[PDB]
DNA sequence: CTTTTTTGCCTAAAATGTGATCTAGATCACATTTTTCGCATCTTTTTTATGCTATAATGTGTGCAGTCTGACGCGGCG
C-alpha cells in the first residue's frame, strides 16, 4: 500500500505523453488522463 | 232504295267464384367440430459485457482574442 505509490508517481509522464496522442479533439485532456491512471494502476497490480 | 253501322243473337268460350281441406316452410334455445388467435416452453441466434496484448516509449501551450467602453465597485496601495 506504500510501496506501489512510488511506482505510480514515477511514470506519470509516460501516462500523460501517451494520453496526448488521442487528444485529437475527441473528448478532453484530463478524462483521457484519468483513464490512463486507471489502466496504469491495473498494470501495476499484475506486473512481473 | 242502298249502304253501313250497330246490337243482339247465335254460337261458341274464357274468366269468376265454393271454401273446404292439407303440407311443405320456418322457428326455435341449446350442445358439438373448425378458424387461427394469446401467453408460457425451447432454441437458435445474434449481440453484448467482460477479459488480455510482456523490445521500447516519460511536463501543455496550439491556435485563437483582437484588444468596446464608461462608470462604478472594490482591493489594494499607497
Amino acid at each position: 500500500r506504500r510501496a506501489k505509490k512510488e511506482m505510480v508517481e514515477a511514470n506519470l509522464r509516460l501516462v500523460i505523453s501517451i494520453a496526448k496522442k488521442y487528444t485529437n479533439r475527441g473528448l478532453q485532456f484530463l478524462d483521457l488522463i484519468q483513464e490512463g491512471n486507471i489502466g496504469l494502476m491495473k498494470a501495476v497490480d499484475k506486473f512481473e
